[PDB]
């Protein structure tokens, strides 16, 4: 459930971040074998970006992606997918491109616990363009629940998982109007924080604003969160206490003291340790086959000879929930720190990751992944 109304900003340059571009399959390719073929593209700001996937180099019309949101630093990302059947001699690709990028970069392809509501808010002034995007997801977990885009034909906020689609016609039109609420508030703040900070109005900012709450193994009350940035900077943000306002400059602090006087962390406060927990634990009851499992992880190797001297291991598990995991890589049964990928979405829900590390030629068998996660009944040693 959304919060049931939000205060505007005070009156008190833009960030540029490169995408990192993932391109892979749902699952192991097998050619003959019907899949989907992922590009995730992830890191970057501003928002606007171009993807395609190509087939022997020609754009593919049949083209879905998820919901603009957002990582803990405010970068965004971005899934698209197609279903396709994969050949031998088929060619595929993801093509994006970006204002960080002086052309478009082409990446082929290759081949017990707590719990979180959490809603995603991003706005992007289009001067010239008519009136900001606007688009709203909802979590619970790392399961979308719903979402809202002010460029969509509805204009309602609308179910991304079957288990919401159990709340009646006044769920959907309060939180419709609720959330087009949210969208006057951040339509609001962006011609505001213009001025704030003496920028032109022909330039396009973002207002991006992440809030909810955790409940324990009891699902009783355990951390609330209320955070907002400017350009993708922080700007003002709730303390863990709930109490107090954390600024970011000169200007949030304008915003700081106005929210102060009127008591709207307090006002916070009441929905965070309470609507908020009390529909979280409604739609944990209400979707628990869906959101209170786990998915184990689908391990493997993999060995790729780099030169005569040295061969990189990669420690591979697909398709798991939640996308909490550990992989670690042992040398004779000591930890050793190697490179990470970004925890990438398989596109049904589960989510994927890699561990790699470069070993010196002919002491493969020194190695061993260790893979921890809560789904499994144990840990597994991986060893080649």
């Amino acid at each position: 459930l959304l919060m049931g109304t939000l205060g505007i900003v005070g009156g008190g340059g833009s960030i540029q971040r490169t995408p990192k571009i993932q391109v892979y399959s749902r699952h192991p390719a097998e050619n003959g074998k019907s899949n989907f073929l992922n590009c995730y593209v992830s890191g970057f700001h501003p928002s606007d970006i171009e993807v395609d996937l190509l087939k022997n180099g020609e754009r593919i019309e049949k083209v879905e992606h998820s919901d603009l949101s957002f990582s803990k630093d405010w970068s965004f990302y971005l899934l698209y997918y197609t279903e396709f059947t994969p050949t031998e001699k088929d060619e595929y690709a993801c093509r994006v491109n970006h204002v960080t990028l002086s052309q478009p970069k082409i990446v082929k392809w290759d081949r017990s616990g707590s719990h979180s509501m959490r809603y995603f808010f991003t706005s992007v002034s289009r001067p010239g363009r008519g009136e900001p995007r606007f688009i709203a997801v909802g979590y619970v977990d790392d399961t979308q629940f719903v979402r809202f885009d002010s460029d969509a034909a509805s204009q309602r906020m609308e179910p991304r998982a079957p288990w919401i689609e159990q709340e009646g016609p006044e769920y959907w039109d309060g939180e419709t109007r609720k959330v087009k609420a949210h969208s006057q508030t951040h339509r609001v703040d962006l011609g505001t924080l213009r001025g704030a900070y003496n920028q032109s109005e022909a330039g396009s900012h973002t207002v991006q604003r992440m809030y909810g709450c955790d409940v324990g193994s009891d699902w009783r009350f355990l951390r609330g969160y209320h955070q907002y940035a400017y350009d993708g900077k922080d700007y003002i943000a709730l303390k863990e206490d709930l109490r107090s306002w954390t600024a970011a400059d000169m200007a949030a602090q304008t915003t700081k003291h106005k929210w102060e006087a009127a008591h709207v962390a307090e006002q916070l406060r009441a929905y965070l340790e309470g609507t908020c927990v009390e529909w979280l634990r409604r739609y944990l009851e209400n979707g628990k086959e869906t959101l209170q499992r786990t998915d184990a992880p689908k391990t493997h190797m993999t060995h790729h000879a780099v030169s005569d001297h040295e061969a990189t291991l990669r420690c591979w598990a697909l398709s798991f929930y939640p996308a909490e995991i550990t992989l670690t890589w042992q040398r004779d049964g000591e930890d050793q720190t190697t490179e990470l990928v970004e925890t990438r979405p398989a596109g049904d829900g589960t989510f994927q990751k890699w561990a790699a590390v470069v070993v010196p030629s002919g002491q493969e068998q020194r190695y061993t992944c260790h893979v921890q996660h809560e789904g499994l009944p144990k840990p597994l040693t991986l060893r080649w």
